């Protein structure tokens, strides 16, 4: 049986709320239904930068998005060989599993929220995808929109065009969501900054608008025949919620946000990330919820679908900004992300 290394490097937060390169971190045990991954590349997400204060578990590993090489295979796992390449998501800073996080030299795969990297994709391209895939699926689920068929030789047809507003169409989440929406037969319309217009259109937006434009909500209401029933808010602040409520049609609509938030006929939801694992959250406030087998199966189904889409080139990664380096480079990348210094790109670290 496989024996994990006695120590490794991982990124964590210490007992003084500081992001820390930890050079004596433990290695996880190998679950019988998972595989053991030597991490080759990771992506940085805003969620990583927010794991602080009450949100941090000291000495628990940071990071969601990883891609690496399989070094050991759990005894109950089929269809994966030692030396295969995989990509997937981890559930960062879960006090029950503090030795599992993407920002580590060695991790294990989690649930079935992972896949084999297609032959034509690099570690960096693959690492850019997992939180995107996962978030896009949770949002479509919450909006009440069906997932794409991995078959189906092309999108369902609708009665009339069914628009979906995506506020923040240059975000990492939006560029993956808009491809998926299109594959399901929906027509995304996006708002973002002018320099990311071409990116939004390349990723499935039928039209794209500058979110700063005066009375843009009237423009959108006109465009959608005053019957916009779906708004996906990828920005999630006071202004984006106001805009989305204004753009939704006179007969009502559904607003889904990627974070919690503090007129009639609008239902509202927001995506809780660990939900993709069928895990819940131990956090208090609006976060804590029990896990569920239905949530687990959804996540597996999504990943089976999206895996095939990525494999056939029908779902593509957000543009990359690739850094070569070690764990301090992940730490610096987080700060860049936290400061909003990235536009239209995802920061990926290839671990050297
Ligand atoms: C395995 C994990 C699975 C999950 O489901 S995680 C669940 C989803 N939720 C969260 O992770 C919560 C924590 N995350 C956040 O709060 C993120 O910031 C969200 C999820 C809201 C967005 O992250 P994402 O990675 O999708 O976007 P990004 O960082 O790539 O987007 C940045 C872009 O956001 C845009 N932006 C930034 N501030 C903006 C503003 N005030 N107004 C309008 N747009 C704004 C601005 O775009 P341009 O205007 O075109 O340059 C900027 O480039």
């Amino acid at each position: 049986p496989f024996i994990p290394p006695p120590q490794q490097t991982a990124l964590t937060v210490n007992d003084h709320d500081e992001v820390t390169v930890w050079n004596a971190a433990p290695c996880p045990m190998l679950p019988r239904d998972q595989v053991y991954v030597r991490v080759e590349a990771v992506a940085i997400n805003p969620s990583d930068t927010k794991m602080r204060g009450q949100f941090a578990t000291p000495w628990a590993f940071l990071g969601t998005d990883y891609a690496g090489t399989v070094v050991a295979v759990g005894s109950d796992v089929t269809h994966i060989q030692v030396g295969d390449r995989v990509y997937g998501a981890q559930n960062e800073m879960c006090p029950r599993t503090p030795d599992q996080g993407a920002f580590s030299q060695y991790t294990v795969t989690r649930g079935r929220v992972w896949a084999k990297i297609p032959k034509g994709l690099s570690f960096e391209q693959a690492a850019a995808l997992p939180a995107g895939i996962s978030t896009a699926g949770l949002a479509m689920k919450l909006l009440g929109l069906p997932l794409p068929s991995p078959s189906a030789d092309q999108p369902p047809t609708h009665s009339k065009p069914v628009y979906v507003l995506v506020y923040g169409g240059s975000t990492a989440t939006a560029t993956v969501t808009m491809q998926m929406l299109r594959l399901s037969g929906y027509i995304p319309i996006a708002t973002c900054s002018p320099h990311n217009f071409d990116l939004a259109k390349s990723r499935g937006a039928e039209e794209v608008f500058d979110y700063r434009a005066p009375n843009l909500a009237q423009t959108i209401r006109t465009y959608t025949k005053n019957n916009l029933r779906y708004a996906l808010d990828c920005i999630t602040n006071v202004e984006s919620t106001t805009f989305c409520f204004a753009a939704i049609g006179r007969a009502g609509g559904h607003y889904v946000s990627l974070n919690p938030f503090p007129r009639k006929m609008v239902t509202t939801d927001w995506t809780l990330g660990p939900t993709i694992f069928g895990e819940g959250s131990t956090w208090p406030a609006p976060y804590g919820r029990p896990g569920s087998e239905e949530e687990r199966q959804f996540g597996e189904d999504l990943w089976r679908i999206a895996g095939q889409l990525v494999e056939d080139g029908r779902l593509v990664h957000h543009p990359l900004r690739v850094v070569q380096g070690g764990f301090d480079h992940i730490k610096q990348g987080m700060e860049l992300v936290r400061k909003g210094e990235l536009s239209g790109e995802k920061l990926v670290v290839r671990l050297e």
